[PDB]
């Protein structure tokens, strides 16, 4: 018998916080450039063939 | 008969102590930087997920 560690209880280190992983924004970005426009629905006209 | 090297007796010649192959330090050192902490526990907390 004699004098542990464990009674002191010293709290320790702590690392910190981080990210799991990296964040996936996602694309559809970098494809195709966005369009911004005022608010309310938007229409415009499609022409495909020849 | 007659006077040899026997009956004599020659120590001989030391090359120096060696060692076979070289010894292994550990990978780790290398790979990633050592980070010196105080004694006791390491904690960390991570934030998972979008």
């Amino acid at each position: 018998d004699f004098l542990s560690v464990g009674k002191l209880e010293l709290p320790g280190s702590m690392i910190g916080a981080v990210r799991d992983r990296a964040i996936d924004s996602g694309v559809l970005a970098k494809l195709s450039p966005e369009q911004p426009t005022i608010f309310g629905p938007v229409k415009g006209a499609v022409f495909s063939g020849v």
